């Protein structure tokens, strides 16, 4: 009937619930565009696999009962938690790429967001079976258990099953297990709270001669990832004070607090509920700009930073965009745009 | 030696440590100007007494001491947690209401914490460092006071019939006292729940300042802290919502304002963060507010009190707002002032 079905998911991992929904869409349309959300990030516990691995996983799963691969296309989406129009444009870009000859288009499926966001397209609704829970799957996986009832295949050499089986031997699997054990122990310790906690953190975006100051993380979450210098707000300091305290603790930047105060452009809040794996963490980020300086200030890593670097804007920043903590690539992008 | 000395305190309440320091100020100057900090706020456990009450208390203790009251003047200072320049000027306005045409002026504060601040902000005035062994604990005194005990070693007067000591004896029979004790018990219990947590909490709240035809929407509080006070509508941020959503969710819950989500999204001017660490008695609470401006609107939307709001009212700017200025929750007066200047 439709020329095109639009299908959006995380696929962390791809399962039978996904295969049956694609199948409903392929008997309602001639071609499916599968849009994988949350790409171009480093692996974390909620997002273990890359775009390429998930794309592969999907293809080799579809290639087993049935399915014509000529009727299927796969495109990536980045996260834009604070700039939803960008996300919308990017999805529209992915679709216009495959449907620009007045093709008939429907979104197969956050059912209300897609209905509000995309009036141009029809919404094919799908209620599934027993709740295929991606968290439950992943938590058993970091415990050594692939749940074969989720798997498209039954053969451990076929599909996601084979990918998941082999993945358990990788270094990335270990890192993720380590991160997950950290978070379980961290979350446990906080069940004491009379009320579920919001964490308040601070970060500093410091630009000197078109370089951004970044820290490589010594500890979980995001161990060995690059990040803005920052950490927890303390009960006795203002946000503005915490921003500078963490900056100096982690990087020992050779600037005075007065200089940084003159260089300060703004402070923004980042409050996407799932930005961090510890629990709900709101970050206040200060932007500091030195259009020019005789040189890059001296920096020395300390505390939870195992390294610190001045990294130039443009290509060098883009090249570590998938080696950064949490939403820090978005934060950098936003603050330089609007503050700026 | 100096014509004027300048002395700043909260005096919640005035005590022997304060007296001690005013005696030094007067060995070094001919007139001392006493500035009472945190004036014009409603009574809270940390600030139980009004400006007038503290003034009375100081005058009566200085008679007991007995310092000639012609050598003493008393002026109020409001709080400006977020507008440090309004405070510096307001002080200067206090000092020069009294010092005139080439008086030598000294500030007499603690050589320890607030030494730095006064040196920098008031270079025109000299400094007289004070502080002596004693460790007079303001908090320690109020806690015992909320348990029914006036600590004698704090009292300038040994006689319960006189001075601050008398004032506090009589104050203990009032309803305000009873409301302070109740707030205190609430706060002690609130904090007890949190003693176990691996880290001290920073609490996150939201408020909405909604202005329709120069009227602020304000709730009157059902629960602690600041019971029976007027506040911007607001409350705790939940874990599964953004701050933008929280601000609107709490607005509806407390006021049932007859406006739509898109109508408020259009009316929204800005959000501001309020993070003075001692702004709330519960523990460290940061607030994100929430400015919404409706101009030349056909009518004031319909509202009704629910959840922790027991009343809700449209309050016109200007006269009716300064009227309840000392009847507001925590720093909401300051928050309203700031959001009107910088966003509206
Ligand atoms: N919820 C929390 N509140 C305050 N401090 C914390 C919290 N969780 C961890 N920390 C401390 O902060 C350290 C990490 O550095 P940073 O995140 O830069 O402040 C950890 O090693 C903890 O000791
Ligand atoms: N730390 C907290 N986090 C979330 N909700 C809370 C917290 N403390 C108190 N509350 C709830 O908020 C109520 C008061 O309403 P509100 O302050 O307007 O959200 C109390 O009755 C509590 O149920
Ligand atoms: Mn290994
Ligand atoms: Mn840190
Ligand atoms: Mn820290
Ligand atoms: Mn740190
Ligand atoms: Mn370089
Ligand atoms: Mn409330
Ligand atoms: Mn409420
Ligand atoms: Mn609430
Ligand atoms: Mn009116």
């Amino acid at each position: 009937m439709y020329d095109i079905s639009v299908f959006i998911g995380r696929f962390q991992p791809f399962h039978k619930g996904h295969l049956h929904n694609i199948i409903i869409a392929l008997q309602n349309s001639k071609k499916v565009i599968i849009n994988i959300g949350s790409c171009f990030n480093t692996p974390n516990i909620k997002n273990p696999f890359s775009f390429e691995q998930r794309k592969q996983m999907i293809e080799s799963d579809l290639q087993v009962a049935g399915i014509d691969l000529d009727t299927v296309v796969i495109e990536p989406l980045a996260d834009y938690f604070y700039q939803e129009q960008k996300w919308q444009d990017e999805l529209r870009k992915n679709v216009y790429k495959h449907a620009k000859n007045n093709n008939s288009i429907a979104i197969v499926g956050s059912s209300s967001y897609y209905i509000r966001s995309f009036p141009e397209w029809d919404y094919i609704g799908v209620d599934n079976y027993k709740n295929f829970n991606a968290t439950e799957f992943r938590q058993k996986f970091y415990n050594g258990i692939i749940s074969k009832q989720y798997m498209c295949s039954n053969d451990p050499k076929l599909g996601t099953y084979n990918f998941l089986t082999k993945f358990m031997d990788t270094q990335v699997y270990q890192d993720l297990v380590a991160e997950n054990n950290y978070v379980i122990e961290y979350k446990r310790l906080w069940l004491k709270a009379p009320f579920k906690p919001n964490f308040v953190t601070v970060d500093a975006l410091v630009i000197v001669n078109d370089h951004i100051l970044m820290v490589q993380r010594k500890a979980h979450p995001g161990k060995d990832l690059w990040a803005l210098p920052g950490g927890f707000l303390e009960c006795d300091e203002t946000i503005a004070q915490a921003i500078i305290r963490e900056l100096f603790e982690e990087t020992n930047i050779n600037l005075t607090h007065e200089q940084l105060a003159i260089a300060k452009r703004c402070e923004k809040v980042f409050d996407y509920p799932d930005r961090s794996v510890r629990g709900r963490t709101i970050s206040h980020v200060g932007l500091f700009v030195f259009d020019q300086w005789p040189s890059l200030p001296e920096i020395n890593a300390a505390d939870d930073a195992k390294d610190v670097k001045w990294i130039s804007l443009g290509s060098n920043i883009k090249n570590i965009c998938d080696r950064m903590l949490e939403d820090h690539y978005q934060i950098i992008t936003i603050l330089l745009e609007e503050c700026g």
